[PDB]
């Protein structure tokens, strides 16, 4: 039902905005590309979780969809790479941000709230996008600071607007701490989706990682931090404990779905081996190398490739076994 | 000393609070220069704010109504794309502009819910007026009116009705607006008859119905007398602004007497 919710809501959202689109008179045409952020349309309802009243919290939900809408239309005026009519880009663009200012303004906590958040940052935000397309990344470190201004200051100040016009009870630093650890591993879902989806090359970082000017164990941290991070903005009281199930389920998508589609054979960080005695020796192998395995009590026999069709062996306590050794047990 | 030194003086502070801005945010050189290259842009907010009396608030409205109008223009230029100009430059000082703008503007309302109040009121009617301008090019002068009324005339009372919602006590509102929404009319029809030569523009353009025979010089004639009637009027409701009364007849005369002949039929 929690799942149910969030349905609702991005249908909620996504109505509120395709009306909005067409009645300023936008083709039908903008008014698919817009329903079609379904993400986008979503992630207002995860920064409005903290929000105890559901008649507030589904205006919030749906003012903030009006004005991420807004900029993505912005973004789509920049690259104009959509098809879509430049005009009617441009004014649905600024017509639904001016609906989003008044609606967040009418739920605000105080009258300055709303633009001092969209000040405060202003030229973080501006002059990071600016430098994101002006000088492409080449390594984690580059692709990961301007992420952090298009992704996480991007989606944080929509964070702290939810904070600010969601009522009592909302635990500002944190909703706006998720938003930006959330936004980060979203971008990062986007760059490894959006390499073959859309052909994007120059700064992205599936490329990097194809390219190999970044290493995939980093991404796995860096996901890993994001995980972390969303997780314990979550955990802060009031806490918004149904936000955990969706900062899993968007983590793990990127580990299991996307990072093998450019990490390849076991892109982790190191080939698992397994270590034991042997006629007196010190033998580690590759779990490569090993051809079958047993177990017999806690104990775990195996065979494996020494050099040529030279067959070695080994058996080890269970407890120093590798889990990929243990993986090819249950495998066999 | 007269009013010729202070609209100046206006203009220049206007025009380098944009020009910082646009240069702190990352904007480059060519798009620094392009926004201060729009001179009655950065003017026209002097003309705004004519009722306010308190100096200090009058140059601080001035110049936060300079950064949003600039917002506008540039991302009118995004939308045509035809400056040769960095989309991204455009797009991110635009909204940075914008921004900023909001913010002093809210800082100097009496009520800030009243800034997006204004701004959200007739957001349709501007925006989806300024869609059918472009998709639909005017044939006759009842069309090019009409279109003009959205980009132009409602696109400049916003701002004047912003003027009053900051300027303080006086301000007779709906006269700013009136003055604003038929002053902006007459230099858009002065800068349509400027931009035919200057733009190789002709769809919907003014000059280019009037020399083609679409449009009668005298309908010309009248509907600039018309809206200057409606300017003096807005001007002279209480409290009044008299320094206004030769700024309607400067820019109207204009085109009177220097673009029309450059737009006989055939
Ligand atoms: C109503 C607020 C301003 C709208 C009318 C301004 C149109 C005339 O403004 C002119 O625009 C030209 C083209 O960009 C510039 O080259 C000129 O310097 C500027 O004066
Ligand atoms: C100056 C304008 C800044 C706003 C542009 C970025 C805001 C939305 O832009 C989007 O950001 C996403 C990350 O959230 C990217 O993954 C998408 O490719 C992009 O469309
Ligand atoms: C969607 C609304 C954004 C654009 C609104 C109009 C912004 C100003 O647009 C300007 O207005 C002038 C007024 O005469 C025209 O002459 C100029 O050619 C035009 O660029």
């Amino acid at each position: 039902d929690d799942d149910d919710k969030m349905l609702a809501a991005e249908a909620a959202n996504r109505d509120h905005v395709t009306r909005c689109v067409a009645q300023t008179g936008g083709s039908p045409d903008l008014v698919a590309h817009t329903a079609a952020l379904r993400l986008y349309l979503r992630v207002p309802h995860f920064l409005t979780e903290w929000t105890t009243d559901p008649d507030r919290r589904a205006a919030v939900s749906r003012a903030l969809a009006l004005d991420i809408v807004s900029m993505k239309l912005l973004d789509d005026l920049m690259d104009d790479d959509t098809g879509l009519d430049r005009v009617e880009l441009a004014c649905v663009c600024l017509r639904l941000h001016l609906r989003a200012l008044h609606e967040l303004e009418s739920l605000a906590r105080d009258p300055k709230a709303v633009t001092d958040i969209l000040e405060q940052d202003a030229v973080h935000l501006c002059g990071g996008q600016i430098r994101t397309k002006r000088s492409r990344a080449t390594n984690l470190r580059e692709w990961r600071a301007h992420a952090s201004t298009y992704g996480s200051t991007f989606l944080g100040r929509y964070g702290a607007l939810a904070a600010a016009c969601g009522g009592e009870g909302q635990p500002a630093d944190s909703v706006r701490e998720f938003a930006e650890a959330f936004a980060m591993t979203i971008t990062m879902a986007d760059d490894l989706t959006d390499y073959d989806r859309n052909g994007e090359r120059d700064g992205n970082l599936a490329h990097l990682m194809r390219t190999g000017a970044v290493a995939g164990q980093d991404v796995v941290d860096l996901l890993e931090e994001l995980r972390g991070r969303a997780l314990a903005a979550v955990a802060a009281p009031p806490g918004a404990p149904g936000l955990v199930p969706v900062v899993h389920l968007y983590t793990d998508d990127v580990l299991v779905r996307l990072l093998p589609r450019h990490l390849g054979e076991a892109g982790a960080g190191a080939m698992a081996t397994v270590k034991f005695k042997y006629k007196g020796e010190e033998k580690e192998v590759d779990i490569s190398k090993i051809k079958k395995v047993w177990r017999v009590g806690k104990m775990i026999s195996f065979t494996y490739d020494e050099g040529g069709g030279k067959t070695g062996r080994g058996a080890v306590s269970e407890k120093d076994a590798p889990k990929e050794l243990l993986q090819m047990l249950e495998k066999q």
